[PDB]
DNA sequence: TGCAGGCGCGCCTGCA
DNA sequence: TGCAGGCGCGCCTGCA
């Protein structure tokens, strides 16, 4: 199962709870780009942490939002905090590299949620 | 035993060698809050995980670090990768609560050791 | 520069 | 209370 392939590359080390939600958000993610032809490109940038692969995008929602398992966030957010950076604060902290086609900043129909795709950034300035 | 009770509270997987410093660490922390009559807050903090419990302090050192066992390290950084984040990097990777008053940060005579005055963040950028 | 690690005096413990 | 021996904080050298 490619679900458990991709969690065994999941960061930071959470409680049982924390556990089932973070395979709901792999599940809902997989579910997304089988339908879309997406899923090996998403493999692949996992496996492989290539910044030079595709963007793998899912429809943008009004809000921005992307809900899995009743809990709501940022889909590029999300799976950034997932195979990235554990202790993620926000989007604040993010901002995608010069060849993302759908970066969430630029608020296309679709959202790419590579997350080599994204870089970090300073929190802004108050 | 307070020592093997805080130990059961200990994060990651260690070898036998890795297990022995562990416990020279949980026994070095606990011989000082005795001292100063803190050991029931260090054990409020571990066994609940409540971030509303008090700085938990020991004297702050000139470098700031401490050793035991012949290894030396940053206390705050030694009891967070002990009961929080055993894969803890650095200092760089904690910031402390807006509560914590003796924040190593601060730098004061006192450095607070409560894991759960701190959060880990990402390397700054 | 920060930071890691070698080394010893001073403090401590456990025997006399 | 003399004395032996373990260990850390402070001082130091050297590396990234
Ligand atoms: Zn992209
Ligand atoms: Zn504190």
């Amino acid at each position: 199962m490619i679900v458990k392939r991709l969690l065994g590359w999941k960061k930071g080390e959470q409680n049982g709870q924390e556990e089932k939600w973070c395979e709901k958000a792999v599940k809902s993610l997989v579910k997304k780009l089988k339908k879309t032809g997406q899923l090996d490109e998403l493999e692949k940038a996992i496996t492989t942490q290539n910044v030079n692969t595709k963007c793998i995008t899912i429809p943008r929602s009004l809000d921005g939002r992307l809900q899995v398992s009743h809990r709501k966030g940022l889909p590029h957010v999300i799976y950034c905090r997932l195979w990235r950076w554990p202790d993620l604060h926000s989007h604040h902290e993010l901002r995608a590299m010069e060849l993302c086609e759908f970066a969430f900043n630029m608020k296309k129909d679709e959202v790419c949620v590579n997350p080599y795709h994204y870089q970090r950034v300073e929190t802004p300035v108050l």
